[PDB]
């Protein structure tokens, strides 16, 4: 029922521990963890950090970020929708090679327009 | 019958089979460190994080839909398929897709896009 | 303490187990898991796989992906910012019906421009 701490060490070098001095739960030295649940998995904590040197895959019909999503680079594979003001700066925004901020068109008198005003 | 371990800092680790609920509460940090993989297989994953969720990895892959309130892309990207913007402006370096115009070829200006 | 393994089975059929032979932590047969913590929850492992048939919700002011983010489809609800080169192909990029790579304009003499060069 009441325990001073928790330290469980396994013969493969893994540990499961709870240290009340630092208030830290640690599971370390394992090869795999798997959790299978019928309902939900929830974390309520200010910071979640996932440090994955290969990949994080979210295999789900929908990932929802309730506020801002920031990424280094973006790859969209199969299209999508955007609403609200989308502000691009600092490079080109090109579609089929046509650059929004610099493109020109043949004009209606046989010349060429300037780039966008 | 059920797991209930209480610590002097107020932390609790519990499994209650009468609700089938695993609960860890009252702790400051949790961490799981593994050499292979961590997998969760469950219909709903819910993270309530008042500061931030950081995915520090070479690639995050969302297999289907990704929905966000706002988006910030820092170092460019690629998009394939039809991308349909509505409801405000899509601008690049100040030039707005749906309303921009150009100097015309006779010294006036074009209209906006058709 | 040292333990040779961990195999805890409960009467609902749930199992919490650590098997040192394969260094595998497995939790199964539960309905919900919840962690509440005042500081952080961190996972450090090369590969994370989340198989969530309903949805993954990240309810936070900010989700940060440090490098690449890849998705099948994208839905931005309330705007955004982009920097760097954004290269679109394999369809149209349209805003309020106006398509970057094919749009024309009325010309300055009353005709119509060509599409973008
Ligand atoms: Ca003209
Ligand atoms: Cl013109
Ligand atoms: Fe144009």
């Amino acid at each position: 029922v009441s325990a001073d701490a928790l330290h469980i060490r396994f013969p493969d070098g893994a540990v499961i521990e709870y240290e009340p001095e630092t208030s830290a739960l640690t599971v370390s030295g394992i090869k795999t963890a798997s959790v299978t649940a019928s309902g939900s998995v929830t974390a309520t904590v200010p910071v979640v950090m996932v440090k994955a040197s290969t990949r994080v895959t979210l295999d789900t019909p929908e990932v929802v970020c309730t506020n801002r999503l920031i990424t280094g680079t973006l790859e969209v594979q199969k299209g999508g929708t955007m609403r609200g003001n989308i502000e691009h700066t600092g490079g080109e925004l090109s579609s089929n090679g046509k650059v929004l901020h610099t493109h020109k068109h043949p004009g209606d008198s046989g010349g060429t327009t300037g780039s966008p005003l």
